Formats: C-alpha cells, sequence, structure tokens
C-alpha cells in the first residue's frame, strides 16, 4: 500500500485537450436541432463532466446515473430526465475492458435517443474485452496505474487537478 | 378522489386457488431445468401475489424485487440485489393493461442474459394491450374495469384487501 | 455448506399468531383517525408483510424501503410515499442485534409521523446490542439458526410456508 | 416555460476567485484534524461547484455524492457510497433559499455519528430563509432572484453555464 503520486498530465494539458473536446463535440451537435444530454457515470466522472460541459457550446442538459461495482452491470441510480428522441452523450472518466459502457449503453439504447455517443478521458486500448464505439477520446495511455481528476486509489486522490502515476513502493 | 365503492370482482377463496394452480403449473415447468431460479417481482403492487405464489412453487428459486417507473422512459428506481444471469428468471408482475412498462423491464432483465425468461401476472386486461408482450402465465383475464386490492391500489388506497375488487363512482 | 431442514414453526402457527397480531395491531390503531401506514423493510419481510396487512382491519398503506446490508446504515430504496403525521408500524421479519431498526427507526422519526412501532415476526433476545422498542412481537426464538418465510440462507429458503432450522451436517 | 433573458449576476472570474478563496478556508480548517475527510455533494445542482471546490481544497478527502428528494419528506434517491462514521464531512450545496432540505440532510448524516459536521454553500439567499440552517461557509450571500447557471438550472436548462446568471422574464 506504499506509494507516491507523479504527474503524468499536468493540469493544463488537461484543461486543453477538453477545450479541444468541446469544440469537436460543438461541431457535430449543433445543427440537431433536438435535444442533448450530457450523462455522467458516477462518481469518477463528476470533475470530467464540470470541465466538459462548459466548453460545450451547445445547450444541454446535464444528468448523472451510476452503475454496479463476473456479476451483472445493475443500476444503483438512474437518469432523472428523459432521453427518449434526445441526443446522448455517455461521459465517462476512463475505459479499459469497456463492459460497463457497453451494458450500459445498450441500456440507454432501449429509452430510443435520437443519437448514442460516448465521450471518456481516458483510454486504454490494451485492456478491452468487449469492443464498444468510442467517438470522442481525451488521452490513449498504456496501461499504467493514473490516479486524479476523478479517478480513485482506494477513495483516495478524486480531488487531484492533474492525472497522476501511482508508484509502489 | 371522488366518492365511491369497493364491489368484490373476484373472492378470496378464488384467488386461492387459482394461485396453487398457477403453482403446479411453474413448477412442472422448471423442476427439471437444474438451472438456478429467481422469482422477480415489480414493487409495489405485486408483495402480495409475490408471497402467495413463491410458496405454491414447489421448486428451489431465490425471490428478489425491482422497482420501476413509468409517454415517459421507463427508469429503474431500484434494480435487483441479486444477478440473473444464466438463470431461469420469472418476472411476477400484479396486472397488465397497456404492457409498455412490462415490455421495457423484459428487455433491460434480457441484457444481463439469463437462461431462460418468461412472465407471471396475476391480473390482465387485454381491452387495454398496446405492445404486444408475450405473457406465459396468467391468473384471470379480466374486463376493463379499475381492480383494486391483493397489493393493487387506488389513490394508495385498498392494498391490503385480501380480494380483488372494482371501484364504482358515484354518478 | 453440507445442510437440511426441518420444520421448527408450521405453516398453521405462522397464521394462527398473525392472525392474533392483526387483532392487537387494530385495536390500536382503529380509534386513531390519522393516517396509517406499514412499512416493510426488504426483502425479507415481504411475506409476513402480505399475511399481516391482511390481518390488520383498518385502513392502511403498504409502502417498502431498503436498507444497507461496522459500516453504517444506508438507504438503498427510500419509500415511495411520505409519513408525515401518519401512525407507522415498521414490519420487519426478524431482530437480534436491533442495530438496523434502531437506525431506521430514527431516520424515519425526524420525517415526524404521529407514532412511530415496530412488528417483528422472529425475536431474538439473546442477540441484543442495541435496546430498540419493539411493541408486536410473533415469536421469540432462542439463537437458532432459522430459515424460511422470507428469511434466507445463501439467498435459498425465502420461499418456504414454514419457519425452519438448518441442521449443519 | 416562459419568454425571459438571462443576465449575469456573477461572472466567473468572480466565482474562480471565491472558490479559491474558500478553498483556503476549509483547508486551514481540517488540515490539523487527522481523521479522513469527505466532501458530500447534493446533486445534481452542486457537481460542478463540488469539481472546483475539491481542487482547492488542499487536504488529503474524498468525494462522494447523494440525491435527496423536496410541504413533502425528504427522500433520499440515492444514498452515500462511503461511510462517514467519525469523519470530517462537509455537505457543498449549490444554493441555499429555503434551508428546508439542507437542514433534514444535516440530520439524517449527523445519525451516522460522522466527527464534525458542516456546510458549504455557492450560493445564499437570505431572504428566503424559512429554516435556522447554520452554514459555516458561503460563496455568495444574494438577493431574491431566480439564478441559473454553474450546475442550478431553469427547466432543466443552462446548467452548463460557466458564470451565475439571473432570468429575466418579459413582461
Ligand atoms: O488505472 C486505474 N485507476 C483507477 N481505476 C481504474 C484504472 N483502470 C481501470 N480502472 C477502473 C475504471 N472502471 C471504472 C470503475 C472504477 C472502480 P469503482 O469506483 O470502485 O467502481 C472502468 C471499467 P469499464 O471499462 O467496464 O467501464
Ligand atoms: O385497475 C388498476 N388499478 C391500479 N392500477 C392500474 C389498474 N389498471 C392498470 N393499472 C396500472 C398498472 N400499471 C403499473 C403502474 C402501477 C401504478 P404505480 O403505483 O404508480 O407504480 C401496469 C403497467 P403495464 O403497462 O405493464 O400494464
Ligand atoms: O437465524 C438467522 N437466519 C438468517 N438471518 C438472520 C438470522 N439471525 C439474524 N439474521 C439476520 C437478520 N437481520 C436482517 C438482515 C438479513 C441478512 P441480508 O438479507 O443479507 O441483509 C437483522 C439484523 P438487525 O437486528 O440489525 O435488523
Ligand atoms: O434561483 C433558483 N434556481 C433553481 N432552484 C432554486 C433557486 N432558488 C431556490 N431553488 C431551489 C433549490 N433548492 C433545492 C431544489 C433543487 C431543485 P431539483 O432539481 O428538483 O432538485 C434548495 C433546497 P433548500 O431548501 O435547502 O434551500
Ligand atoms: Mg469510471
Ligand atoms: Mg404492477
Ligand atoms: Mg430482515
Ligand atoms: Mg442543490
Amino acid at each position: 500500500m506504499k506509494h507516491t503520486v507523479e504527474v503524468m498530465i499536468p493540469e493544463a494539458e488537461i484543461k486543453a485537450r477538453i477545450a479541444e473536446l468541446g469544440r469537436q463535440i460543438t461541431e457535430r451537435y449543433k445543427d440537431s436541432g433536438s435535444d442533448m444530454v450530457l450523462v455522467g457515470l458516477l462518481r469518477g466522472s463528476f470533475m470530467f463532466m464540470a470541465d466538459l460541459c462548459r466548453e460545450v457550446q451547445v445547450s444541454h442538459e446535464v444528468d448523472f446515473m451510476t452503475a454496479s461495482s463476473t456479476r451483472d452491470v445493475k443500476i444503483l441510480k438512474d437518469l432523472d430526465e428523459d432521453i427518449r428522441g434526445k441526443d446522448v452523450l455517455i461521459v465517462e472518466d476512463i475505459i479499459d475492458s469497456g463492459n460497463t459502457l457497453s451494458k450500459v449503453r445498450e441500456i440507454l439504447s432501449l429509452r430510443e435517443p435520437k443519437s448514442l455517443a460516448i465521450c471518456t478521458l481516458l483510454d486504454k486500448p490494451s485492456r478491452r474485452e468487449v469492443n464498444v464505439p468510442v467517438e470522442f477520446i481525451g488521452f490513449s495511455i498504456p496501461d499504467e496505474f493514473v490516479v486524479g481528476y476523478g479517478i480513485d486509489y482506494a477513495q483516495r486522490y478524486r480531488h487531484l487537478p492533474y492525472i497522476g502515476k501511482v508508484i509502489l513502493l
């Protein structure tokens, strides 16, 4: 459990990348007409959601849901609002195996939205057991032990403004 | 809420006998399955029906519950406690009219890939069906009347009635 | 894990006891005037709730909530309806240490109901770490390994019409 | 919803500076505690405020969320994920007017016996207070106007605004 944290992706680099992500997302949904909603997966994506939605120059709603912790994907907390006939962008902190988002996307698809897309801050292509389409990615990283920016290690470092790496001593 | 009266539509004795029959049918279907079985009830209206039905199901199974919402999207207010993957799942509902809600609930549970998936409802109002949903076990197919009792409510009332009654307004 | 189940409290004995419980509860709340509600603690009390509320000859509502699994008592699912200014009777399958009901009663008390009472099917006085007032008890039993009537063993025997004892082989 | 206009009440720069200040105050309070700390946000309106605030809190803490309802009873739609027993708990709210909801939420969390319990709100409308609830950290005390932005909505709108604005109808 003895460890330390070094900066891997500085605060400024994250901010710059999200600014670009915001422009990409804006470019795709600004000429839609239908209502838009960003859905965050609690509670690793709350900080990413906050910064991202501010860089999205399109009128949209902000909703959250909480999925399960091989076991099934259960919904601890569902969305507060409806998504039928809307443009839905799922906002996740990091995707590895892609199990959770795969199931979450299926569940949300049943409610028949106009479109359904996924935006992630971090991506680990190495670990991947279920191929799930991801349209917006902030950073592609190797299978490293990362924390910060909503991402935790034993419920710690969630509040770090940067993405850091954990070094096991 | 308006002035009304509750008249018996399905007496307590008729329900007990019918659930006993339903029990034998469900038992005969999943007795040679071998795989784990679970009865899933949809709160709140199905709590009484579930209690009596599972006591008539003579196979080793599990009892779980979930709460769904409502043209609105069917949202999960309370999910299952256990996994249904590779298990015989029997959804237990109090009454079907539109079939919108139950259709969606079956779709969600199907995503978790159970061995088999089926529905058992106590009451059925086929004259209100808007979506074709396959129901395998039906206690009573009833006429288009607002029923109460046996878990079913009217303004959160009459859930504790041991029989199925119908609400008749005073006009 | 190898075991077997013998009948401890037969179906008829439970039914007779609940009939008496129903009369007691009816006698206390029939001259109240205020609305009444039976609150069941999922999912061990669903069968007891079904039989009990049918023996209560007073107009009441039926609601359910799901508490936590030393850790804190968390609410996985809250009540659907309000209890403010109402007569509330908490319905539990079995009470031992009395930790959960103690916390649940505190939480419900904050919503300021007219009265707040607890009805349990089984009671284990031996195991008890928090003294919580219980007005209606179906059976007082020694610290035995019991199942059935909503009470489970590894998610099993919940559907038994009788209270049985587990014999570890 | 009616025809309206959104005018800036608290610019983005003013919020960033104020949250920075709030951060230093919170840091100085719990730095010598030693016991674990957790910031509890009340969804949904507080997600943005939480994200910026916890980044300014220079002590090792945890971030958790909960969702409460609403004269109705305050019900828990989504409870905390972690335990708060023996921990410094700081509730993080977007705005206080009546104070009914937050009063009840504090009561529920107090039952779990944390080491300490405190409240930090971004906005405050003391001219709407109906219940005396002790708030220790306040970003802005604002006049009686319907504000939007920074997590706060109007018919599920304007949550994504980086500033605090006010809705003005067209009459
Ligand atoms: O380096 C990592 N550091 C901390 N977490 C990681 C890392 N790598 C993958 N995770 C877990 C990220 N997963 C999110 C769950 C977070 C664990 P929880 O909060 O206890 O439920 C995504 C799995 P998915 O692809 O099926 O959606
Ligand atoms: O006579 C009736 N009496 C009380 N309800 C009825 C009746 N008839 C149809 N309902 C509504 C029952 N529907 C469930 C909603 C329950 C009301 P809730 O307490 O707000 O959850 C059936 C869903 P379905 O679309 O799958 O058929
Ligand atoms: O012989 C027993 N047989 C099966 N259970 C027992 C027995 N004895 C005490 N329990 C557990 C009963 N407890 C209810 C929780 C059931 C376990 P869960 O469904 O996994 O959450 C009451 C503890 P409380 O007094 O704090 O309310
Ligand atoms: O200008 C305002 N703009 C949007 N809301 C306001 C404003 N002013 C007071 N509210 C309502 C905010 N209240 C929380 C309810 C949030 C609405 P929900 O999305 O249905 O949960 C404060 C609870 P309190 O009683 O502790 O002060
Ligand atoms: Mg995540
Ligand atoms: Mg129903
Ligand atoms: Mg229990
Ligand atoms: Mg709020």
